[PDB]
């Protein structure tokens, strides 16, 4: 009463200013390490998906090799004694594309610059 | 000190609420991205799974196949000269699942308009 | 103007106050949800990463051997008849580690409780 209302209001202001901005900090982190971890989660993913992509390419080749040597050998055999296999090209591994958005996190982080808060000071006070 | 705290005051909370809220936007549109991006993830890294799973269920198939073409053979042969390989079906991919994870992050996304700040005005600086 | 420009700073603060703090907790509660989200996605990329390894290892050796018995049998055959496949060792997934973002984002969460505002109350208005 004897005058403390209008001092403790500005005491609070600058509270309210110090949590927030002390928060921004915070959550700028946070988008920047969520950023992070998505970008290598998409580098492995994709690096495994084309992994997965040229084994099968191989694969198939495989098979398709060992199928016809089983086939001439079959045939030879007769000869001889009368003398005497899925593919699997079709499986097909995804990329991911979240670029866009782990770009969209770093901008967001670094426009939260844009929100802090710059208290107009009160000299009586300060 | 003429009269200028009262309105200071004011002009700090204006500011205050201006910065919180579009702070408070740039964070739904990470949480957003952050949902988006997470949900790819899950997409692919699924469909990579089961794709990994189809492929070991036909190699498992193709494996015991060729053993039991390449033993007729060997027998022929035995025959003919007479009278003249590991499974792989123990591998499995797991698939994740962060759809609730997902749903959660909208949710925040949505509730945050609930958290936005409503300043009540003063005329005399209005 | 009566005595209210005073009371409508208070109140203002109240709800900046209530508000931030509300948000703060749905924002703890997201990067929670995140942090669990990418832990989940880690584990299932990389045991899918290493059952992909497991099978290349167990591939490689089967048409090893399968290329060695058909050599064999043409062999055999070729005395018999006198007497009447690429390796895939090289392709490998690779595995992600961010259980460093993973840890930050929850020491984050854990941290914007010290962020929260206590606002100091003015008993002539509560
Ligand atoms: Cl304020
Ligand atoms: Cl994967």
């Amino acid at each position: 009463g004897i005058g403390v209302t209008q001092n403790v209001l500005y005491e609070n202001q600058k509270q309210i200013a110090n949590q927030f901005n002390k928060a921004i900090s915070q959550i700028q982190e946070s988008l920047t390490t969520t950023s992070t971890a998505l970008g290598k989660l998409q580098d492995v993913v994709n690096q495994n998906a084309q992994a997965l992509n040229t084994l099968v390419k191989q694969l198939s080749s495989n098979f398709g090799a060992i199928s016809s040597v089983l086939n001439d050998i079959l045939s030879r055999l007769d000869k001889v004694e009368a003398e005497v296999l899925g593919d699997i090209s079709g499986i097909n591994a995804s990329v991911v594309n979240i670029q866009k958005e782990i770009d969209r996190l770093n901008e967001v982080a670094k426009n939260l610059n844009e929100s802090l808060i710059d208290l107009q000071e009160l000299g009586k006070y300060e």
